[PDB]
C-alpha cells in the first residue's frame, strides 16, 4: 500500500484546552481525510507507516489576541520548520509552511506552537500530509 | 488514467466581470497545466474524473481597495477551508491555503469569495490541484 | 524512476553573500530531501530530469529590512508566479506561493528576488518540490 | 528569402467583439504590409517562417473609457514586453514598446491586453515588425 | 545601392514659421542621418530612390498650449498611421506611432498636423526611417 | 558580419542603485536578444564593432513619484535625442524616442537620466538597436 495521506482542520471557535497549553500542542479536531489511519486525531499526530517520502502542509489562522505566535513543523520532538504570525485587528492572518522530509517507520509528525498562544480560538486552520513515495 | 492536474493563474490587473460579482466566483484566464483536461477555464471549476484523494492549493493576491477579503474552496457549494487577508497599502498580500479531501466522480470544486471584492484586479492569484491517488 | 523530490531550507541569519546582490538568487543551504539529486544545493536550482507535471512551494521568511520584497519563481529564466511581503517589526512575515508546471528535461526550476533586499537573513525560508507525475 | 515584414492598424472606432473579451487579443483589420504573408489577419498573429532575429513595435491607442490598459507583446503564450496607458479626456494616449528578439520557425507573435478594456474602440494602434537577419 | 536611411530631429523651442501654419507640415530642423540623401530637408519629406519595404518612426513633442494635437503620416498626401497628444502643464508629451509601408521611386512620406498647433515648439521631436529591403 | 542587434528589458520594480544616482545612466538587468554581444549589461551601453548607420529605441516607463524625468540617448557622452515623461497617477506613462545615427567603431550608445528620478522603479522600460547597414 502505496497509498497514505491524512487531511485535519480546525472547525471551531474553542479556545485551547488545559492539556493544550502544557504540551503545546496545535490539535485539530475533524478529520477529512485518513487512509491508512495513519493520523492520531487525539494527539494531532501523524506516524509514518513505512520509509518515504512524505508532503506536508500547515495553515494556523489566528485572531487578535494580544500575542504574536509561532508554529513549527516538528519531528520526533525536533523541529523541521516553521511559521510566523503577527498581530493586528482588522483581519485573521495565518502562520504557514510546508515541506518534503525523509520518515522512516514510527517517526510522529506534529504541530507544536513555539510562541505565543491561540485564544480565542485558531478556527480554519488546516493541517494535511500524504506519502509522495516510499523508499 | 490515474494522472490528474490542473494549475491555473490569473495573470492580468482587469477587473471583476459583471458575473463575478453576481456568482462570487473567483475566475483565473490563464491555465498553465490540465491534464485530463478535467479543469474548465471558463467557470474556473475543477469536475472530478474519479473517486480518490485530491490535492488543493490556491493564492489569491488582492490590493488595497478598502476592503478585506475571505477566499473559500468550495466542494459542490459547500465551503472546505477558506483564507483571508487584511487591508494595507506597503504592499500586496495574499488569502491561501490548502487542504487534501476524498472527491467522486462529477464533484466540483472551486474558489469562491466570501467577503470583501477584488477591486484592482487579483493578478498573481494561483489555483492548483491534483489527483494524489485514486480510490 | 518516477520517483523525483527536493527540500530545502535556509537554517542561518547569515546575510547576502556579494553574490546573490548580482544574481538575486536566493539561496538555500540545507537540504532536507533531494532524491534523483536533481537539486543543485551550489546554485540552488533544480533540473528536470525528464518531462512530465512537477509540484513547487515556497516560502521566503524576511525581517524588519526597511524593506518590501517580490519573491518569483523562475522557469529558464523567466518568472512563473510571484509573491509579496511587506514591512514591518511586530513579526517575520513570508513571501509565499506554489504551483504545478509542465517542464521537460534539463528545464531549470529557481527562486529570484524580483525587488527588495534580504538583509537581515532569510532563515526560516523553504523552497520544495517533486514530480508529481512523468509525461 | 530574407525579406519578411508585416505592418497593420487599427482603422475604426468599432468595439471589441465578443471574441476579443474572451482571448484578450487586440485585433488590427487593415494591414498595409505583409511580405511572405506571415502575418495572419484573421488572428492577428506573426508567424515566423524561420529563425532569425526579429524587430517588433506597437502603437495602442484609447480613449477615456474610465480603464487603465496594459498591453504586451507575446510569444507563444508568454509576455516579453509591456506597455501601459493611464486614463483622462483631454486627449488620446497610447501604450508602446518595441523589442528585437530572437524567434525560431513557427513562434507566434500577437498583442495581448493584460488589463483593463478597449471600450471606445483603439483606433489608429498599429502594430509592425520585420527579420532583421536571419539565423 | 541597397543602403537607404534618415533621422532628423527639431532641436528647438523656435515657434512654427508662417509656412507651417499653411501646409500644416511638421518641419525638422536637424538631420542626423540622411544615406542616399533622399530626404530633403527643407520640406521635411522623404522620396523614396526605389521600390521596396520601408520602415518609418515619428515622435513628435508639444508643450502646453491649450491645444489637443494630431499627427499623421503622410503618403503622396494621404493619411497612413496617426498619433495623438493631450493637454496637461506637469509635462511633455509625444504624438508617436510606426508602421511599415511599400513605396515606389517618387512616392513622398512626410508628416502633417492634423488638429491642434505647435505652439511653444516642438523641441525633442524625432522622424526617422529607412528601407528594410528593395522589391 | 553584419548582424548586430540586441535588446534589453527592465524586468523589475527595484530602486536604482546608489552607482545609478552618481552616473544617471539608466540600466536594464534583462537582455533578450545581443548578437555579436556588442551590449554591454553590466553599464548598459552598447560598443558599435563597426562603422555604419545603427538604429535606436527606448521606452523609459515610470510610476508616479512626484517628479518629471527626461531621458536622453548619449552617444560618447553627447545627447542625441530626448524624451520626456510627466508625473500623474492614474497611469504609468513612457518616455519615448528613436533615432538612425552613424556611428563609427568604439562609439558608445546609453542612456541618461538627464531630469527627475526613477524612484518607484522603471519596470517594462525598454531599450534594442541593430545595425541597418554598415559603411
Amino acid at each position: 500500500s502505496a497509498k497514505v495521506a491524512f487531511s485535519a482542520i480546525r472547525s471551531t471557535n474553542h479556545e485551547p484546552s488545559e492539556m493544550s497549553n502544557r504540551t503545546m500542542i496545535i490539535y485539530f479536531d475533524q478529520v477529512l481525510v485518513n487512509i491508512g489511519n495513519n493520523f492520531d486525531s487525539e494527539r494531532s499526530t501523524f506516524i509514518a507507516p513505512r520509509k518515504g517520502i512524505y508532503s506536508f502542509n500547515f495553515h494556523v489562522v489566528k485572531v487578535y489576541n494580544r500575542q504574536t505566535i509561532q508554529v513549527s513543523l516538528m519531528l520526533n520532538g525536533w523541529p523541521v520548520i516553521s511559521a510566523f504570525a503577527g498581530d493586528q485587528d482588522v483581519t485573521r492572518e495565518a502562520a504557514s509552511n510546508g515541506v518534503l522530509i525523509q520518515m522512516e517507520k514510527g517517526d510522529r509528525a506534529y504541530l507544536k506552537l513555539e510562541r505565543g498562544n491561540l485564544m480565542g480560538g485558531w478556527k480554519y486552520s488546516t493541517f494535511s500530509g500524504f506519502l509522495v513515495f516510499p523508499l
